[PDB]
């Protein structure tokens, strides 16, 4: 059954492209709740306001990969519960 997962977790990602971008790929998976770019170690994070969007975020690109103006990012879901806003 549904599978518990809110924040999707963007593989192969120069963290610092532009949002419109990111967002505008789950535009019609649902709506983003919320874009943080890691630029950590290459890794965005974004929380979709329904479970259909976060799900058919990375299960569509289960297969089909998005890229930007050239560069592939992948998107895959996140590794914990919900993403924490700095602290409130």
């Amino acid at each position: 059954s549904g599978v518990p997962s809110r924040v999707i977790h963007i593989r192969k990602l120069p963290i610092d492209v532009t949002e419109g971008e990111v967002i505008s790929l789950g535009l019609p998976f649902g709506k983003v709740t919320n874009l943080l770019m890691l630029k950590g170690k290459n890794q965005a994070f974004i929380e979709m306001n329904t479970e259909e969007a976060a799900n058919t975020m990375v299960n569509y690109y289960t297969s089909v990969t998005p890229v930007l103006r050239g560069q592939p990012i992948y998107i895959q879901f996140s590794n914990h519960k919900e993403l924490k806003t700095d602290s409130s």
